[PDB]
């Protein structure tokens, strides 16, 4: 599924993402926008280390989900990476929350650092009723 902007903002708010571990909804929107263009079935294979990024948040298989084909990988979210390719984003949200419970927080995603950190992200939630 490719979410429209505001529908995703409300979906995320309903899932308890607004202010989760101090991360505003606008930051999560900026993250999903730059990681996948709000696309839940997005995938990116990293030929360099044999891992793959999954879903709307492009969560990596080396540490977060199990896809059975990533060397020496772990599964911190305790999910099959398949769960991160569903139209329903509940599991991807549970996993994204798990990611940010770690020291880096929202900084775990380099794209957030490149396109969201110290930027005016208000535009991502404007007019969505959130
Ligand atoms: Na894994």
């Amino acid at each position: 599924k490719v979410f429209e902007r505001c529908q995703l903002a409300r979906t995320l708010k309903r899932l308890g993402m607004d202010g989760y571990r101090g991360i505003s909804l606008a930051n999560w929107m900026c993250l999903a926008k730059w990681e996948s263009g709000y696309n839940t079935r997005a995938t990116n294979y990293n030929a360099g280390d044999r891992s793959t990024d999954y879903g709307i948040f492009q969560i990596n298989s080396r540490y977060w989900c199990n896809d059975g084909k990533t060397p020496g990988a772990v599964n911190a979210c305790h999910l099959s990476c398949s769960a991160l390719l569903q139209d329903n984003i509940a599991d991807a949200v549970a996993c994204a929350k798990r990611v940010v419970r770690d020291p880096q927080g929202i900084r775990a995603w380099v794209a957030w650092r490149n396109r969201c950190q110290n930027r005016d992200v208000r535009q991502y939630v404007q007019g969505c009723g959130v």
